[PDB]
């Protein structure tokens, strides 16, 4: 079985990552706008250019971590390199509030897209470590919820314990605080780094002496592995409609608390029951895999979003507000994103694996370069489709609109992501093939290719 010791150490690894980032993710607009003082077209295309240029990046970090041959093996030095250099752009990312004019443009730019480059270093060769400690099925199963809901803590203790510090440590200077705050989850994300570099320990690794990985490839030929591993492309469309999806309905949450009716005091509820769905539900995946199947749990990760989308579908409808049914939606949308995520990472450790099956090449760095480059591409196609509609319906001047086209705009907002959640689930349930007798099948012929000449 797993060593404890190392699914604990992957879990603590996985907490510092994800605590390095939530700050970000969560706070830099603000940070960018409300302490900076820069123009909410610049921040938002500025995000968007970045995002897209990390999807491009991503299958590019890919081939450096399939074509790197080290002691320490192949994931784990490009994994402390990208932790090192994305502390140091992080700090330097939130010390944005010392320059002015032109030159603090430029900083805010650079260290923003030294930061995206870094975390993509950082988090490829991550879980792209996932197939290397096990190629079993329940074992996998009861591996990634332990960093998946490391993760999500780490999400959800910054939510809510990062302005309390920030307005503690000179909280008239909030970049002072920001940046300090900093040498906080910077020391968090080194110390997790070490103890999974240290504990967590390999085994059937790409560049083994036998497991069939070659590591002198071509961009082309690692590439059209994708459409090579016609499961890993479907788990790419899969992956991205549901991102784009969740993106799309994340937005719209941000903008029915940021903007609109959300100074009731609502939103610390709304948080705190989310985070406790996400955490029960990731506790308890170790045992709904086993109860249920694996398909009834991708359906309901699909589907409990898509029943938050009826019940706040519901509500635009006839309340313009009520927390009871905010609450339950974002229990539903928390309960979804957890068992996706659990389910996406198990997958594409699968999808590894039947690519080592089928093309006889192992390469982990490709599966998971698709995962990060997929999460990337879906909030670029939020982005994309959004203006889309926005364009269509006549919100290109955002000056002055009518009330029905508001409420249109509201409807088809929420009816756009349950369009790619039926997408995702109807592609998964079409063309995806590994669960079951096919997954032993796909572990007992790597088992026996596993013999040196």
């Amino acid at each position: 079985s797993i060593s404890m010791t190392t699914k604990l150490s992957y879990g603590f690894g996985a907490f510092g990552k994800d605590f390095a980032i939530g700050i970000v993710y969560m706070y830099l607009m603000y940070y960018y706008t409300d302490v900076v003082g820069l123009s909410v077209g610049l921040v938002g295309t500025l995000f968007l250019v970045a995002r897209i240029w990390d999807a491009i990046n991503c299958p590019i970090m890919g081939w450096i971590v399939n074509a790197t041959r080290s002691r320490w093996g192949k994931f784990k030095p490009w994994i402390l390199i990208g932790t090192l250099t994305n502390s140091l752009v992080l700090f330097l990312l939130f010390s944005a509030h010392l320059f002015e004019g032109t030159a603090q443009v430029v900083f805010v730019c650079v260290t923003y897209i030294l930061w995206g480059m870094t975390y993509t270093i950082m988090d490829i060769p991550f879980w792209s470590l996932v197939p290397t400690i096990t190629l079993d099925k329940r074992e996998r199963e009861q591996l990634v919820p332990f960093p998946r809901f490391f993760a999500s803590l780490a999400g959800f203790v910054t939510a809510g314990i990062t302005l309390p510090f920030v307005s503690y440590v000179g909280g008239a200077d909030r970049g002072f605080g920001f940046q300090m705050f900093t040498l906080v989850l910077i020391a968090f994300f080194i110390a997790s780094t070490i103890v999974t570099l240290r504990n967590v320990h390999e085994v059937y690794s790409s560049d083994n002496g036998v497991t069939a990985g070659r590591p002198h490839l071509t961009l082309k030929t690692i590439v059209g592995l994708i459409y090579k591993n016609d499961q890993l492309s479907c788990l790419l469309g899969m992956a991205l409609a549901y991102n784009i999806a969740s993106n799309i309905i994340n937005g719209f949450a941000i903008y029915y608390f940021t903007y609109v009716i959300g100074d009731a005091d609502l939103f610390p509820y709304y948080l705190s029951y989310a985070g406790a769905a996400n955490l029960l539900t990731l506790i308890v995946f170790p045992r709904l895999v086993k109860m249920l199947s694996r398909r009834i749990l991708w359906a309901g990760a699909s589907v409990m979003p898509v029943l938050s989308c009826a019940g706040l579908f519901a509500m635009a409808l006839a309340d313009i507000h009520n927390a009871a049914l905010i609450v339950a939606a974002g229990i539903f949308l928390n309960i979804g994103t957890a068992l996706f995520w659990v389910l996406q990472v198990i997958m594409v450790a699968d999808t590894v694996d039947y690519g080592e099956f089928k093309l006889n090449i192992r390469c982990e760095s490709i599966a998971y370069s698709v995962q990060t480059m997929v999460v990337k591409g879906g909030s670029a196609f939020a982005a994309f489709f959004i203006a889309l509609v926005l364009g269509l319906i006549g919100y290109t001047p955002n000056v002055a609109q009518s009330a029905q086209t508001l409420q249109g705009m509201q409807f088809i907002m929420i009816v756009l992501p349950v369009l790619f959640f039926m997408m995702t689930l109807v592609l998964y349930f079409r063309y995806y093939r590994l669960n079951g007798d096919m997954l032993r099948k796909i572990q007992i012929h790597l088992l026996d290719k596993y013999r040196k000449t």
